[PDB]
């Protein structure tokens, strides 16, 4: 053979490259020198290919991999074809059950390091020294949809981190919003069945916009806080890099003296917080159902590593009852104004997996996987989680040895008396499989709890009460946090929330369900309630207009850390700009353009009405990455149109649509020279409009303007003007 | 309890209604008078719900389905809470492996009847008498995507029919195009791996528009015929009702005298043939990823029964 | 804790030691220096224990492995105890389905080496050079019984060898008899269901002595050949080391020139052929259900490595139709008098596993696993087998990745485009998962067939005929092979066969089934049929008495290779003798006895009426291995009673019974000095009798006489004398 | 769950209750029972919340655990009275 092109263009370069410059590849092939302890210990199961013969799984070389064995060349296939049968059998058994929830997700390897030793508050070894590096494997996800569902759905997002520490795996299994929808794990199946596809016909996929979700929510007001977050732009993240992460539950840090400190875990995006707008997210589910998964992969291949800061909200044991909400109540957030997040470390995601199925599909995270230094609390949602993840993994990964699947193995020692189980890899030589034993001198042996390298001992919390199936009365308050969240949003964030509720409830077929939801909103905030009501053609009653608003939270009437955008934190590095080409581009605009983007780490995609290449005024040959229809404005953060021969694209319906879409979706648009004729398509005044960069040519002032707009992410002052754009 | 609205607008009318008029429902509640032999024999396993107490799977009545058992109302959950563990355990084990191919599909019950006896060419009992009616169960599907992928992708479509005949189940497992991509079964795993999401990153979902697929096609010219079909509007049917169906392979019919006749199986849409245009199909994967499943369900609920010859 | 004895006696020495001398142990601790390529490649999954901390599977050290977490020391167990839950969860899921047939088996590691290149007849790499060593893993088994059934039942034995060749795994899956019960694989479920426990009550375990088996046999005369073998002493082998092994089916050897030669595979036991007698075997199923497993393991711990010679019956393509029987009929043997077994190589089993579950229980052998140089034939039983092993392994071993379980992995390279599946360990880096591809330059690639290291290509056998479900008329002959077998047996063997059928038919409750089997025996041989009928109180009719005997097989009226004992082949090394002590043994006798046994590699077990020690006449302290009742005569090959204070045990019922049982089961007995007072117990004349060694002391020829008797295995001449005797 | 292949082991004939069993558990490997309830969750309004919880009582009542008093710290400890 030799099917590869002689020029070597089938293989991507093993160096950082921008999105779309090269074919993506397995991490170890794309960045062979990006290493960490976990990645290196996976080297025993990694399998190459180049220069090897094709074989059965028993090692027998195959001569003809194109044909079954038959009696005559037009005869019947023969039972003795063991090569065909092994190949089809393995193929026939490829699939395993997807995750019950969070089936759709994207993962990467990276590392964690603390900013300082935290031994005063925890004896956790991975937190003990700023020079201790811990390998991580992180999986981001949606909740409801199948493994084949779309990424940019409206949804809570999962954010799970497996820390491979020297004293055990610690999995921090969180989401992108600080609370959950429900209080007690006993209701998880009910909730999840309500949000998932309805059982008669299994519709709708990956959406909460259906009758059973809003029915459950209308009947269970504890859900309203997380529903608020889901209806906000938090439920449609621009990227997994630009969203927050939260453990949700209050846990415990145990120091070496044995002091317990209540803690809530936080991941702060160093790229900043950024979300899509609903019409763009929903259209993206059809043009690129893999958008987030692709963006993650290509940000890492480009060297735009996703980086997050680990943060702790720390509350002393004596302050347990100092708030006006229960700290164990998972539908309640701890406002950063009351208890600040202490920046404790940084996590960097810097290498993709080699095989999606082996590493991401088979990875198993569990909140119950803790290490000495950490402990649980009585949070009734967390308590029930401790049982489920272990149970579900027995069938999802076929047995009790899922910790022997390479991605799941600890990198530290593990020795015990557990044996057998389906697909047992470990061959134990211990003469004993029980303890106490004398035949192996009682090894492996228990270890007393201690300051370092000690055995696990639970914090000795005092437990007093009767065995009861009862919700704590302290958990019975459902509207103050939703109200606090609502008042902390900017006006346009508020409007997005209203629009999220209105669009979802418009899809509820049974009108009484929408009315019961609006009634719940009336208990939160009347302006929110009226605005949703008005979109549903509902009139609030007399009684609903007089509902007394819930109390503030510990004196707070808002908290800007709950907004995505109130406090400017945007970052342009890794964002992408679409450049609309023409057949004779002013090459001086392109150079100014590309030089400037490249200095801010912003990528570009050269678009035209056909593939191939175009030639600039000076004769520069410009390669086209995609067409206008093929890489729609939904996929980029901004649109730039350089001068040249605009008449080539001024009547291109796709070109005009590109700008109208980008305009509708509040993205920065820049028009150089004769590209200013596109102003009429998006009806921009002669004097201009904030959000639209326009100049005689593409100099440095023009690129600074555009890049300033990109750092502000979207042009929120344009909201009022997009009503009147048919797009 | 008093949860359903007093006006009864929670329950859909048990009668044929047009799309959007009533909330959709399980078939035996939506159309209780529709029957066939297969639907009747499923009766011993159907489970109701109205007026029954809530219980564990062992039949123990539950008093509080809102809470876990704990030591104090703010205490730790107890291991003895067998009601919680049974409920969460069953939830934990709800999934099964999706199909290797054609994981995304929509199905419906129906019946088949031959126009006339075919005993001169086949001794198949289900084709032996115009009065003999055979219950069927049919599943329509895409090929590449997972169970959670979108319906109106560009794809070949499966059309599988299970015939519950009096001499055995006959499954007629076809597609909506008259040929397949490949010639020998030994290459199936090669072709399917090439069409499926590439192995390093698992992109793209439900689409053939990516390098490995065209790579495979370009090296295996036998695939061009079905590729042509897939690139045409045949790849984006308007509805499972407006697409043809084919068994593709030449099979044999065997009569009572032992005479063999080569046969190729066909399904003709009595609603006629119709497809979307690409832009509309791709945008609909975004706006309504369940559009064909929904359209099939609603046509049946409306009485626009999908019909095929 | 530090529970071992300070003397270090909890630990067996890492050196060859006789059976019973030390506690047995995992192979790699008992013989660390016994290595081979496969044994070395498993080192990546072997797990130690000593000096390691006890942990969870996630690597978290455990402090208290004696207690659950509860709310108070007498309170309820908490759901948050994740250590308890992982520990119980793994335990709860330890079991996997047992093999459908051959569930009971015992296995060991070893190696194979050919005597000379066989390149002229086969291009199989493991047979091409006498210096080429192939690691093997072998499992011996019963057929019907569960994994927990007894070793010494009457039954065919499995003898499966996994050859880890440089060109792939080759599994040689045979039995201990040269034919099988049935001709076509479609009846395997019927035959197996008939021999297995009857469905209503699941009785009887591990035995063919019941109605459904004999019902099936009486309606399917194709089974008689293998039923004869099973009813003979072949069905109750003394040890897996003293039985023959056969591939049964005719396969093909393909040389580099493309020439096909027909072959039947044989294994010759270098320890010789030896079986138990029925009463002893049956009693041994109760006293020690693990006798074969134990003997195999202790033989290897003592250095008595089981050794077998691989032999080939070779038949040219031109002689396919030259026999009276069809070569492709698995119910027919190839008489060694017609086609000699050509010695090919030697297999030595020299190391036990470390963990029975991991290596033995999960080992997957498959007769379809062949390598270039071998090929199948149309034998219809073989043809269906090729489908079954692959299939059954998907459920028994949890998925299509069972080749990744350590014991099953090829030691040679394996690369292909198969992906995923449950429990996937291999992380593929190939950009391509399909071929032909250009993106990896088509790797891994197909390899043409050739003399060495080429791809597999099936032999181009001509196929011709119609698609039919039809038994070949050449297979319709059922009685001449059974007759040949019968006539080749010694007279005491024939009697044992008659006793086997008689006993088994006596457990058949429906008398007509017994009558029908008798009618079938009457088509084989009249003497056999009459003797069995007499034992059942059945009279043959005049017609049955006139059935004409089936023809000879190609002129043969007998073939001594078919007998276990017609041709002496006794080997004493590794046998074991019971020494019945008294409380003042003449140490002079003991010294003579022990030295002589040791000189021949014959083991001894010192027995007494209690455990502890006894002191010889000269003050030698003698350690007792077991009591008379605890290590019964069933477990030794011979019995020696030295002089001393015989009055100590003269009236010991167990001591007397011990001799009665050993005498009844035809074992050599030696009585020294006053030990001759035991002659009355077994009714021995004053003058003596062949099979009883007696002298004034254990000097001179006393040990040589006893060892000559051991070399002939049992005292067949004593049969008539045991008839009576109440034991 | 592994011995009997999934969570629907209560549907294997010998294991089935002879009394009524109704709840909102669904799916799982080898699911026999075909549920017609429009709802697979509670509380629900679309099936008027059936099947419903039943208060504890003298006969045919819902299960309620005996309210035993629990007092102690979280410990992995054998009671001294067991020694
Ligand atoms: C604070 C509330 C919760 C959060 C933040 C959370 C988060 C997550 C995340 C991030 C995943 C995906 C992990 C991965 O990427 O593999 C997941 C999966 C899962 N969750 Fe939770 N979850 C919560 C509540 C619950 C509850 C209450 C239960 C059941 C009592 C539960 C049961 C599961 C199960 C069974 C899975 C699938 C695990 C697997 O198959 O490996 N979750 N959850
Ligand atoms: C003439 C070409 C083919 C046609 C028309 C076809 C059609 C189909 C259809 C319609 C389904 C979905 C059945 C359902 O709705 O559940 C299906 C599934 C499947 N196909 Fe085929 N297919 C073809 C070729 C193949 C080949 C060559 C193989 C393997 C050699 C194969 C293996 C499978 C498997 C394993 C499934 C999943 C079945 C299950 O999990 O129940 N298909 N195919
Ligand atoms: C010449 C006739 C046969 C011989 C010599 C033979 C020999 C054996 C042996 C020695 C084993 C046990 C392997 C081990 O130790 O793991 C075995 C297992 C087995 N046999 Fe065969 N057998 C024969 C006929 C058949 C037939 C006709 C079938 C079905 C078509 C069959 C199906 C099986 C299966 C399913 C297993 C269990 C394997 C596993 O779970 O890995 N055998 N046989």
């Amino acid at each position: 053979d030799s099917l590869a092109p002689e020029d070597g263009s089938h293989r991507p370069a093993a160096e950082p490259t921008p999105p779309g410059a090269q074919p993506t590849a397995p991490g170890s092939l794309k960045a062979p020198d990006t290493r960490n302890e976990k990645l290196n210990s996976l080297e025993d199961v990694r399998k190459g290919s180049e220069n090897y013969a094709l074989t059965t799984n028993q090692g027998v070389r195959i001569a003809d991999d194109q044909n079954s064995l038959r009696a005559g060349s037009r005869g019947p296939t023969l039972l003795e074809d063991f090569i065909l049968r092994e190949k089809i059998t393995h193929f026939d058994h490829e699939r395993i059950p997807e995750r019950i929830v969070h089936a759709r997700g994207s993962a990467a390897h990276g590392y964690f390091q603390p900013y300082k030793s935290l031994s005063d508050i925890t004896k956790a070894d991975f937190l003990s020294d700023p020079n201790k590096i811990t390998p991580v494997f992180v999986r981001f996800s949606t909740v409801q949809g199948g493994a084949g569902s779309a990424d940019t759905v409206r949804s809570i997002r999962g954010f799970a981190t497996k820390f491979y520490t020297e004293e055990g795996i610690f999995d921090l299994v969180g989401n992108n919003t600080p609370i959950f929808f429900i209080q007690d794990a006993h209701k998880f199946p009910d909730f999840v069945h309500a949000v998932k596809p309805e059982p008669h016909w299994a519709i709708p996929q990956g959406q909460s916009a259906h009758d059973t979700f809003w029915d459950y929510v209308s009947l269970q007001p504890e859900t309203l806080h997380n529903v608020m977050w889901a209806m906000s732009d938090r439920g449609i993240p621009r990227s997994y890099r630009t969203m927050e992460g939260f453990g949700i539950h209050t846990f415990r840090l145990i120091n070496a003296e044995g002091k317990a400190t209540f803690v809530r875990f936080h991941w702060k995006p160093l790229a900043g917080k950024a979300s899509l707008v609903w019409d763009e997210a929903q259209k993206l589910t059809g043009r690129d159902p893999d958008f987030h998964r692709r963006e993650l992969w290509e940000a890492i291949e480009a060297g735009d590593f996703p980086e997050y800061e680990l943060g702790f909200q720390l509350i002393p044991e004596e302050d347990e009852f100092k708030f006006d909400f229960d700290l164990l109540d998972p539908t309640k957030l701890i406002p950063e104004e009351l208890v600040p997040v202490q920046r404790v470390g940084k996590m960097v995601l810097n290498r993709n997996p080699d095989n999606f199925f082996a590493e991401n599909e088979q990875a198993a995270f569990h909140p119950g996987h803790i290490v000495p230094g950490l402990d649980f609390t009585n949070d009734p949602l967390l308590q029930g989680r401790l049982f489920s993840y272990t149970d579900t993994q027995i069938s999802r990964l076929g047995g009790p040895n899922f910790h022997e699947i390479p991605i799941n193995r600890p990198t530290c020692p593990y020795h015990n008396f557990q044996r057998d189980g389906m697909h047992r890899m470990g061959i134990d030589t211990n003469p004993a499989n029980y303890e106490p034993n004398s035949i192996n001198d009682n090894w492996p042996r228990e270890t007393p709890p201690g300051p370092k390298r000690g055995g696990f001992e639970s914090y000795q919390e005092r437990v007093e009460g009767n065995k009861v199936r009862e919700r704590s009365p302290s958990f019975g308050e459902y509207y103050s946090h939703p109200r606090l969240f609502w008042l902390s949003q900017t006006p346009f964030e508020q409007r997005h929330i209203v629009d999220g509720f209105s669009f979802e409830l418009s899809k509820v077929v049974r009108p009484y369900i929408r009315e019961r939801v609006v009634d719940q909103l009336a208990h939160i905030d009347l302006t929110l309630a009226q605005a949703v009501a008005k979109n549903l053609g509902i009139e609030l009653t007399d009684d609903q207009l007089n509902i007394t608003p819930p109390p503030d939270v510990n004196g707070l009437k808002k908290d800007p850390s709950l907004s995505l955008y109130a406090i400017p934190d945007g970052d342009v590095k890794g964002r992408v700009v679409a450049i609309l080409l023409n057949d004779e581009v002013r090459s001086a605009d392109l150079l100014a353009i590309l030089k400037a983007l490249k200095a801010k780490g912003v990528h570009a995609k050269l678009l035209y009405s056909r593939m191939g290449e175009v030639t600039a005024d000076d004769g520069t040959v410009l390669p086209i990455a995609a067409t206008f229809a093929g890489a729609p404005s939904l996929t980029v953060d901004a649109v730039i149109v350089p001068c040249g021969n605009i008449a080539d694209i001024a009547d291109n319906g796709d070109a005009n649509y590109y700008l109208m879409e980008a305009y509708k979706h509040l993205k920065p648009i820049a028009l150089a020279g004769d590209a200013r004729k596109f102003k009429a398509t998006i009806k921009i005044a002669d004097q201009g409009e904030e959000g639209i960069v326009e100049a005689d040519s593409a100099d440095g002032s023009f690129m600074d303007e555009l890049l300033t707009l990109m750092a502000a992410h979207r042009v929120w002052s344009r909201i009022p003007k997009i009503d009147k754009i048919p797009a």
